[PDB]
């Protein structure tokens, strides 16, 4: 049959594409969920977090969704919003780029733009208060702490690199942001598929929130150009109980790396597909993984070479 | 296995989605060449054409790629050449934007500028002059007229067609600007697989020159918006005897149908995806198309809602 209702289903079946200057001996495979709707792993939960709520009876035909994201959820809730004809409200600082702009309310997103001075805390304080005003009617789908994010990656992302691996997969390398792909991932591997992998958070060195909590120090965000990870605190989403290891990259490097993959590869990948690049390359090139098969997560795909 | 040794493999095996606010009871599925490496599909014949090369001895190591076109096709020629490690040059006219020239330039293409003034011609020009300079080093493709264009249409994107649609695909809609795509997907629905199809060539009324063609009428190209489209001449790529009907739509409709695309559909698609969903609607909205499934091959997608 192979036809798609709507381009909410059309989710996932993403790559696996052997590195040749990265690892040792093409030990380092990247996913390219740039190959999805919306061109990120957004996607998924997007998808999902909708589905879920359309079961769970939370979500109905005629209540509204609302969420403050302007990053790669949005675009993803904007694009199945418009599959499923829901109407959205994004909620956004004023200051945020026409492109993005442009991009949502063509999608058709109801766009509420919030003081330039609160920033993002502005917009979800407002996200909240639109809520709140009319709780029957308005939907927020919470991505940090929505289950429906890690179980899509345990349904599909994880499966999909078992399957696609002849689970010869050894180690998964993935950046932090919601924590879900990690996490839904690392469950599928090790749980359904009882392989004891090797399961890598990736972090900026500028906000290492994940390994200073671990490591028993004082929690200290940071600034940072990773767009996508290093949200400045542990999401419930995060299941630290499946991290084996957490490595660190700093935006410079990331940057340089994500630069790499498309001259020296020919991947056109975000700053944060570099970071888990960079992360995976240090890792491949230890001895102790050597004879290992290494996936790393490139999380989106960048229009514009951060040049 | 199921592991890519590099990007240029990865081609293909794009949705397949079916339309919700367009044709009669869904009787429109729409492709999504937009899911692939450089998110055209120009990746089909960037990865072909210098396939073929090789085999036949044509491209070596250390022979050059040189071609002059800075559209979907140069993407997928220079990541190609960025995934296979050749050297290429993209030659453009002086005046063309900043983020394609990052773009290639951050794909790791050598870019020669041409003078604005002569326009494309200016570029195709030079690209033969750096090739008459010394033939035996460079090598250009010539998307136009190299079977190996329509070739890999025949070979994935037909077939992908056929084994997605259980072999129900009955009309096949696709804008023309190499021909490739229509040519390659027809040969192998009609006569690989044995099915006598409806064919349908799509062009902008502003520049229908197979129309003024077929019709004996004088050959007038012109302006307009459908980028993608309507090069203002019959490729060599273009079969005319596996076309069965031409169909002819304006700018504005492209780009309304490429808005509701996305607004309507939660489908993020070019120019030229609205221009052959446009097509495909009025055709399906006659009761002789009624009963008919038709496949529209959305070429791009748009990074940038044209807004």
């Amino acid at each position: 049959m192979a036809i798609y209702a709507d381009n909410s289903y059309s989710i996932g079946n993403t790559p696996l594409v052997r590195l040749k200057h990265f690892g040792h001996n093409g030990n380092v495979v990247v996913k390219i969920e740039g190959r999805n709707p919306s061109y990120s792993v957004k996607c998924r939960i997007g998808a999902n977090m909708v589905w879920q709520a359309e079961k769970d009876g939370t979500l109905t035909k005629g209540k509204e969704i609302v969420e403050p994201t302007s990053g790669n959820t949005g675009i993803a809730l904007a694009y199945v919003a418009a599959a499923r004809g829901y109407k959205i409200t994004l909620t956004m600082p004023e200051t945020m780029s026409i492109e993005r702009k442009r991009l949502l309310c063509g999608l058709g997103v109801n766009l509420v733009l919030t003081e330039g001075a609160k920033g993002m805390k502005g917009a979800i304080a407002k996200a909240e208060e639109i809520v709140a005003s009319d709780p029957s009617r308005y939907v927020m789908l919470k991505q940090f702490e929505n289950p429906a994010n890690p179980q899509i990656h345990r349904e599909t992302t994880g499966p999909e690199i078992w399957k696609d691996t002849d689970g010869k997969v050894d180690v998964v390398v993935a950046g932090v942001g919601t924590g879900g792909s990690i996490t839904g991932i690392s469950r599928a591997i090790k749980l359904d598929f009882g392989k004891q992998i090797t399961s890598v958070a990736v972090e900026p060195v500028e906000s290492p929130v994940i390994s200073q909590t671990l490591a028993g120090e004082e929690v200290k965000p940071g600034p940072h150009k990773i767009q996508g990870i290093g949200a400045g605190f542990i999401p419930k989403n995060l299941d630290l109980s499946i991290i084996d290891r957490v490595e660190t990259v700093d935006s410079d490097t990331a940057l340089a790396t994500a630069r790499r993959l498309m001259a020296e590869e020919g991947i056109l990948a975000g700053i944060s597909s570099g970071a888990a690049v960079a992360a995976a390359d240090r890792l491949a090139k230890l001895p102790e993984f050597a004879d290992k098969l290494i996936v790393v997560i490139l999380p989106s795909s960048s229009e514009r070479y951060l040049s």
